[PDB]
Order: C-alpha cells, then structure tokens, then sequence
C-alpha cells in the first residue's frame, strides 16, 4: 500500500506544517503536525479540559465506532520549545493520504500547555520518531509508520516540504519526480530514538565549503535550524547588522537585509537553502528588527534540522531494518 497527503504551512512563515488525518468511522479529520522528531500520535478531543481549547477541532472518541480506551493507558509528554501535553489513550482507525492503520494508538488529550491552546491551527501531532520514544504507559505504543510499514510497498516515507507553499507526505513510495539529481542516502543513529545523522559540513553564502562533522536530526517538527554556535557566527557575521539578542532569545537582524544562502553537506553532496528561507519576520508586529531562522544549538544538547533545513530538499525517512536518511535537491 501506499499514502500520499498534502502538507500546508499554518501562516505565512511556515511556523509548521498542518496534514490532514482521518481518525475513526465515520472519519473525523483533524489537521495535525508530522513530528520525525516525537513519537506520539495525541489529539484535541471530547476529554481537553474546555478552558484549553480555542477554535481547534477535536476527537470525540464516543462518536467512533471503531474507537476502544486502551484500558488503563496514558501519556505524557514535554517537547523542546517548553510545551506539553498528556491525557488517555484509544485505539482506532487512521488514514493519511489513502493509507489505513488499523488499531492505531490516538492518544486523546486531557491537558495541553497554553502554546498549543493558543494556536487555533493545530489539531494535534503525528509522530514519526523511533516508537522507543512513545510516552504511553504502562504499554508502549507503536507510531503510525511503524504500524504501516509492512503493509507499505516500501517502508520509507518522504518530506517534501513548501516554502510559502503547500508540500507533501508521501508513505510506501519515492516520488520520483518530486526532486532533481540523485538522492544522497547516509547513515541514521537510532539511539536516541531520532532520525540522527551527521552532516559533513557547510558553506554561508558563496563562501567556500567548511568539512566538518555535524551529528543532528531530521526534524519536521521544529521550525528553524539549530546548529552549533561556531556554524551560526559565521552565519549572521555575513549579515550587516546581525546579533545575537539575550532579550529576544537568539539571533535577529535588519528586515532590511538580503540573507546568503546556506549549504549544508550530506555526504558528498549539498543541499543550498536559500536566503530567504531564513527570514522569519519582525520580532513583534511593525519592528525593523528580524528573527532569524538559523540559531544556535548550544543549550539545546543536540543540533536540529528543522523546516528551515528540510523545507530546502525532498527528504526520504527509509525504516528498513538498518534506517537511513536520503536527501535531495528539488
């Protein structure tokens, strides 16, 4: 089998990305986030504390007759930006894009942070980490891909994400079309549970390439790209007016600025996200001042290639029995 869904950014600076999600019978459809970089499939629902819920579409389990409380069960979970969430958990059916997992963990959310109450655009998330990152307890639970994958044509699923513009998640098939060159393939550490991989460098703008070794992850789940200070210096030093803000929380430049480019290597090849992929607009509505979508990792524990990175390249998750990442240009 195979899926193919279209993914949407949620506003005009791809803060993330939106997927539709068809969850029970009859199908309710919620709008959720494809996270590579967490392993829960949680949704607003009948059971969120009403004071937490503003505008977002919820499941109500009890309107599904295929929907069973997977007795005793619940979860938890805090993600990098500060936020979380926890609640109960059913089993029922999911689809995404044409592909049907049976018995799917959804785990229905009782409490979820003010970040998640205050954007009205997102349903919930789909994680598509490693399943040894599931927070169910006291039985662990399996991600969607992994529930799918034997049933797959292939068990890989691919990123295809827009710049201001819609993209797609395609599962059980590379899209051959959907990119240009070849897929560079590299190696994935599971250990952490993530999509972790080592970039082999960078270039800022025309600049000439650095070799060097950048362990990180495969992130759709976070918006910018995260990576050692060092990287990130010589960055904004190519931006005039640049700096790092303590008040703002990181990196902010001139909205008055053309940003360079930035190169990052896999394997022996590149991939180039241009300038204004980086731009993530006035720090508050009217500034001059800009937030930047590169920044430093430091204090995070790990770099992250986020949408900003990803956003750049057709990106293949492949979860055979010793998973790689692929990357290509498009």
């Amino acid at each position: 089998s195979t899926g193919s869904a279209t993914t949407t950014p949620i506003d005009s600076l791809d803060d993330a990305y939106i997927t539709p999600v068809q969850i029970g019978t009859p199908a309710q459809t919620l709008n959720l986030d494809f996270d590579t970089g967490s392993s829960d499939l949680w949704v607003f629902s009948s059971e969120t504390t009403a004071s937490e819920v503003d505008g977002q579409t919820i499941y109500t389990p009890s309107k599904s007759t295929t929907a069973k409380l997977l007795s005793g069960a619940t979860w938890s979970i805090s993600y990098g930006d500060g936020s979380s969430s926890s609640g109960d958990v059913y089993t029922d059916t999911v689809s995404v894009g044409g592909l049907t997992v049976t018995g799917q963990a959804v785990e229905s959310a009782k409490k979820v942070s003010s970040s998640f109450t205050e954007d009205s655009t997102i349903d919930g998330l789909l994680g598509l980490a490693f399943s040894t990152l599931n927070t169910v307890s006291p039985t662990q639970q399996k991600t969607f891909f992994d529930n799918a994958k034997a049933s797959l044509d292939s068990p890989v699923f691919t990123a295809d994400l827009g710049y201001h513009a819609p993209g797609t998640y395609n599962f059980g098939f590379i899209d051959t079309t959907a990119y240009t060159g070849s897929i560079t393939y590299t190696a994935v550490s599971t250990k952490q549970g993530f999509w972790e991989w080592t970039s082999t460098g960078y270039a800022v703008g025309s600049g000439t390439f650095k070799s060097t070794s950048i362990d990180g992850i495969a992130d759709t789940g976070t918006t910018l790209l995260y990576l050692p200070a060092t990287v990130v210096s010589a960055y904004w030093a190519q931006v005039s007016g640049a700096k790092s803000s303590s008040s703002v929380g990181g990196y902010v430049f001139p909205c008055s600025a053309t940003l360079p480019s930035f190169t990052f290597g896999v394997g022996s090849a590149r991939i180039v996200i241009p300038g204004d992929y980086i731009d993530f607009g006035p720090i508050s509505t009217g500034s001059s001042s800009c937030f930047g979508g590169i920044q430093s990792s430091a204090g995070i524990g790990i770099n992250i290639f986020g949408d900003v990175a990803l956003k750049a390249a057709f990106v293949v998750f492949n979860g055979a029995t010793t998973p790689t990442l692929g990357f290509a240009s498009k």
